[PDB]
C-alpha cells in the first residue's frame, strides 16, 4: 500500500499551481459563457443541489481544495464554518493570497458571478466573495490515505455537516482499492446522515500541471457508485458530462466529468 | 455651458460609488435597470430599430434593449461624448468600465446570459453614434443615417437637463416624439424636482419636474402612458453633485 501512495507523494512535489489553475480554471475550459461548457455544469450540479435545502448544517469540510474556491461558492450560504484542505503548501498559500484579497491571488470574480447568476437570488458577486472569506474559518493540510486525514485531535470541528470533494481521490490513489480507502477515510470525518458532494474525472490517467505529468486512476460512474455504496452511503444523485472534442485539450485524457450527491447511512 | 461638461467627471459623479454601487438592491442603478429589464420582459416593446436620445457617455440604458432592436442609433449633442461613447464600443483604450451593469443587467433579466455576450449584442447592435439637438424641429437634422421612423426610443436623463423650463421640456419632447413612429414605444427616464447638477467645470441649470407634470407632458405630446414610476432619493445617495430628489421612469406609447 505504502508504494503506490510515495509514488502519488513524490508526483505533487512538482505540481505548480498556476499552470494548473491556467489548464482547468482559465479559457477554453474556464470559458463560463457557454452554457454547454463543464464550468458551467458543475456550478450548475453545485447551485441545483444546495438549492433543495436539504444540504445544510453549521460545518462543513472541502477535501483537497489545491488553489480553488469554485466548488464553495454555492456552499457558502448554508454553512457558517468551511474548512478547506490540501496535502500541498503551495496550494494552501495560494488560498491565502485569495483569502486576503490580494492582488495576484486567482481571479475567481468569473465563477461568482456565474454562480450568483444561476443561483438567482440577485447577489452581488461582491458580496458571494465577501461571504466565503468570512466563512472559511481555516485551511489545513491533508491526507486521504492516511485513516485520519486531517491528523490527531486536528483544529476542525468533528464530525462535519457536510463534505465537499473536487478532483481530489481519483487524482491521488494509484489504483481502485486505494480510491475506495481513501474514500471511507474522508467519510470518517462526517456526520451519519451527512451529505457529500463529489466531482471527479472520468476514465482519465493523466493530467498536467507544469512540468508535473501527474497519474491518475481511470474510473467509470460504475466504479464510484460502487464505491459511494461500499463505504456507507445512499446515493442521491449521480451525473455525467461527457467532454467535448473541442475542450480536449492536451492537458489531460479525461472522458468525462462526474457529480455525485451521497448521504451517509 | 454644456460645453465645460467634462464626461469623466460625470461618470464619476453618478456611475461610480456610491450611485453606481450596483450591490445594494435598493440603491438608483438597481432601480433603472430593473425598470427597463422588467418593460422589455413584457414582450410589448420590439421592433427593429431604436434611436437613444441623448446618450451621454453612458450605455446602461441600452442593455436590456439591446436583444429586442437589431438596428440601434446612440446620440449626443457633444462630441466629447459621443469619443467616450466610441471608445466603449469599440473596445478602445480607457474606456469606462461598465461591466458591472452588465453583470446586473444578467442578473435582473433572469436569463442565465453572460454579461460578456450581453456586452457583445450591444456593441452589434449600435450602428451608428450621432449628432443630436432635441431643441430642433428635426433633432437628428435633415437626411441623417438614423432609419425613421424608429420603432422605441429611449431617452434617460435629457431631456429636463437641456430645458430651462417645463414649456421648453414640452417643446423637446414633441421635437424627439416626430422621431418615433406611431403605435411607438417611450422609454423615459428622468430627474425629478432637480434644479442643478455638477460635471466637472459645468454647472449645468435642470427643470424641476414632477411626476404629474411629466405625465401631462406626456400626454400633451400624444402618449398613452403605460407605466409611470418614482424612485425617492435616499439621504445616502444625496451628495454635492446635484440636487436630485427623485427619479421617474415613464413607459409611454405613441398614438
Ligand atoms: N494524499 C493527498 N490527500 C489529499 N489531497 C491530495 C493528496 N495528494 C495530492 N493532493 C491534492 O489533490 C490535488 C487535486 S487537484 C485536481 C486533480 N484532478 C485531476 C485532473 C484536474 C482537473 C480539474 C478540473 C477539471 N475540469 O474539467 O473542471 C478536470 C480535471 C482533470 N483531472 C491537489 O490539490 C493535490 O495537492
Ligand atoms: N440640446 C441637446 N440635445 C440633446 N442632448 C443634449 C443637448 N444639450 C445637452 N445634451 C446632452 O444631454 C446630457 C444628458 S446627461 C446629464 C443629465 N443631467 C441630469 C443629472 C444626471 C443624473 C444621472 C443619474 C442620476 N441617477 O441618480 O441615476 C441622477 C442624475 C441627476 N441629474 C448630456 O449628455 C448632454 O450632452
Amino acid at each position: 500500500s505504502a508504494p503506490g501512495q510515495a509514488a502519488v507523494a513524490s508526483a505533487y512535489q512538482r505540481f505548480e499551481p498556476r499552470a494548473y489553475l491556467r489548464n482547468n480554471y482559465a479559457p477554453p475550459r474556464g470559458d463560463l459563457c457557454n452554457p454547454n461548457g463543464v464550468g458551467p455544469w458543475k456550478l450548475r450540479c453545485l447551485a441545483q443541489t444546495f438549492a433543495t435545502g436539504e444540504v445544510s448544517g453549521r460545518t462543513l469540510i472541502d477535501i483537497g481544495s489545491g488553489p480553488t474556491v469554485y466548488q464553495l461558492l454555492s456552499a457558502c450560504s448554508h454553512f457558517e464554518d468551511i474548512t478547506m484542505t490540501d496535502f500541498l503548501e503551495v496550494n494552501r498559500q495560494e488560498l491565502g493570497r485569495w483569502l486576503q484579497e490580494e492582488p495576484g491571488a486567482f481571479n475567481w470574480s468569473m465563477y461568482s458571478q456565474h454562480a450568483c447568476l444561476i443561483e438567482g437570488k440577485g447577489e452581488c458577486w461582491q458580496d458571494k466573495e465577501r461571504q466565503l472569506r468570512a466563512r472559511v474559518k481555516r485551511v489545513l493540510p491533508i491526507d486521504v490515505h492516511q485513516p485520519q486525514p486531517l491528523g490527531a485531535g486536528s483544529p476542525a470541528p468533528l464530525p462535519a455537516d457536510a463534505l465537499v470533494s473536487a478532483f481530489c481521490l481519483e487524482a491521488v490513489s494509484p489504483d481502485l482499492a486505494s480510491f475506495q480507502r481513501a474514500l471511507d477515510h474522508i467519510t470518517t470525518l462526517l456526520r451519519p446522515g451527512g451529505h457529500l458532494l463529489l466531482i471527479g474525472a472520468l476514465e482519465e490517467s493523466w493530467y498536467l500541471a507544469g512540468e508535473a505529468r501527474l497519474t491518475v486512476v481511470p474510473v467509470s460512474e460504475e466504479e464510484v457508485r460502487e464505491a459511494l455504496v461500499r463505504s456507507g452511503y445512499k446515493v442521491r444523485d449521480l451525473r455525467t458530462y461527457i467532454m467535448p472534442a473541442h475542450l480536449q485539450t492536451g492537458v489531460d485524457d479525461v472522458k468525462g466529468v462526474f457529480f455525485a450527491w451521497a448521504q451517509k447511512v
